[PDB]
């Protein structure tokens, strides 16, 4: 059920920050592959001598790509005189994260009412502090606590897009790509031990268990009061588990997958699949045909036969619980290592606004895929 | 003139290797932006537990993108038992290069008759050894010496594409992109002091001075016997020079630009410019119109008025020496730092095969751009 136990007021996912080697190349690949618009920047051209940061947006989804410049450009700065636009940035931590884990998510950012308040209450309730509340241009407050591994939960609060110090991208350079992606649905972490990770995060946030699963993994989902911030966590089950392989290749815990909601998953997948081999993202191998014939059966009130055939053309998976229906598909790993990947999703049902997490997370697609094969 | 002084037999440029944070994302961005085909790989799927390496090709141009996995996957290997396909690879050097310089070229690779012989003679003649000759699957020999900064000159020789241990990419994943790029024309290094860098490299190769220039830089070009391997080197001129800015942002000397020959520079630029804002490469600001009106004058026997207007539509620059004509244009930096960039070029003249370096390197486009502005 839903105790509505949050320890502070949380609004919505706000942004995901990637720590990269070269922000430029990752941002440009992602823009093209996912259909996100180049919308803001913080770098040498805006007077940032510390880090290069590029923001891509699609609907309300915000992806930020950051890399460190040579320390030598800002060696004379101190925290009080910094030209960095994200005060929590550290060359050393960034290089260290990237060396250890390769390309991946550093920050899962949520918008809250009062970032100073959320930080204070989180730490008071057991959160490990990462970067203290700082007010940027008397307008925005940012703070960070450890989530799992070297991933931080970042709190953002606005007095009245992006951050101060970021410049909006002029239309010539800002081509309006858009393949239908609209918001972040969920962000999932892989950890060695689920129990303690749940205890820790639910401990400092007050997020309640929305779900659990028990072929490879045990998992559980933590959610905010209105269930619009959703944070699933997986552990491996030994006696490889895919979660175990992740941990080995990533050098420990970290973010496993980002699930992006599409307002039209058919159009999103047509557009992404067109570009897979020409700079974009590859997709995991499709289910056999026997999976699609079996879908007539499970979701017949939801999707017509032609709508199911469209799923089969795009390799979309469909799952259905008590209350709603889930369309989903997974990309292959986003970079060199077999670590982070993306999920594209769309939800049918639970209408009122649509209830966060309608249809679950696809845990029925486990048995159903291996039944078809 | 041309003394044909090479100390060993050199054939052609063979490949350029980029050291990246995530090879996958850079390779996919480059493939799409430059129209190169994904043609070979060495990674976890081929049993390489040490590095991820992806090869893109367009005509004879070969771009290789490499990143290190977690050291933990191969911690039990020793050099004699390695699963790496490029024996010279080192996790530590790779991470160190990348931390220090960001995304950039590690190796300028040339095909020679005998790589063991070229290495021996180079070192005997003052080259600083980087990795000794190793024979791969009794079929290919690879060796490396220092070129400038942390860039190496790599020698490759074949008994009878790519390397052993690399697998060819299956056609489904190998989309046949092609925007007209066909081979590497030249590879340019930025160094603090030109004199000593020339002395060193000409010292160990026997390459002769093809050229020199003397607004910002002093430069000189070294070339092989048949002038098909061309290696220009720049130094800054103080009292910023763009070469100086490079050095600061790159943390010292390294590769400045790669010049890619196109069999149709108009088509290449149409295709690249279409994709700049959708995952591809941005281009430096175009010359004013006054530059194009002035081209009627300088190159009237080479290009018609409509051919010149096509140059103006694409922002192409044209330069012309004693013997030939050069069409060229420069991309903006390829990654986060204001360091490495790409040049697209096509040459008219010097026909026999076309003479290496026909038309020079565009040093006339210096005064001519600032005359138009
Ligand atoms: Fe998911
Ligand atoms: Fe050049």
């Amino acid at each position: 059920k839903n105790p509505k136990s949050d320890k502070f007021k949380v609004k919505r996912f706000h942004h995901i920050e990637f720590w990269c080697g070269d922000a430029t190349n990752v941002a440009r690949r992602f823009s093209w592959g996912l259909g996100m618009r180049f919308s803001a920047k913080s770098d040498l051209s805006t007077g940032n001598m510390v880090h290069a940061s590029y923001l891509l947006t699609s609907g309300d989804l915000r992806f930020l790509f950051t890399a460190p410049y040579s320390p030598s450009l800002s060696a004379g700065e101190i925290k009080p005189t910094t030209t960095a636009s994200i005060p929590s940035f550290d060359h050393g931590s960034c290089r260290s994260f990237f060396s250890s884990h390769g390309l991946g998510v550093r920050a899962v950012a949520i918008e809250v009412e009062d970032a100073e308040s959320a930080f204070s209450i989180s730490v008071a309730n057991g959160a490990i502090p990462s970067s203290p509340p700082i007010v940027l241009n008397e307008a925005v407050t940012i703070a960070e606590v450890k989530l799992y591994g070297d991933v931080v939960l970042r709190y953002v609060s606005y007095k009245a897009e992006f951050l101060p110090g970021f410049e909006r991208v002029e239309d010539a350079s800002s081509f309006p790509l858009d393949y239908g992606i609209r918001r972040l649905d969920h962000a999932v972490g892989n950890v060695p031990e689920l129990g303690p990770a749940l205890t820790y995060v639910a401990g400092f946030t007050g997020f309640h268990q929305f779900a659990e699963f028990t072929s490879g993994l045990n998992s559980a989902v933590l959610a905010s009061n209105d269930e619009m911030v959703l944070l699933p966590i997986n552990e491996p089950v030994h006696g490889k588990s895919q979660i175990q392989t992740y941990l080995e290749h990533n050098e420990g815990a970290g973010l496993q997958h980002l699930a992006l909601m599409s307002e039209d998953i058919f159009r999103t997948l047509r557009e992404m699949r067109k570009r897979s081999s020409i700079g974009g993202f590859d997709f995991m191998p499709s289910p056999p045909p026997t999976y699609y014939q079996n879908l007539k059966k499970r979701v017949g009130d939801v999707l017509s036969d032609d709508q199911i055939k469209e799923c089969e053309e795009l390799g979309i998976l469909v799952d259905r619980d008590d209350q709603g229906t889930l369309l989903q598909i997974f990309t292959k790993p986003l970079g060199d290592r077999p670590t982070i990947f993306i999920e594209i999703i769309q939800r049918v049902g639970c209408m009122m606004y649509q209830s966060g997490g309608c249809g679950g997370f696809g845990k029925g697609n486990f048995s159903e895929l291996f039944k078809s094969i």
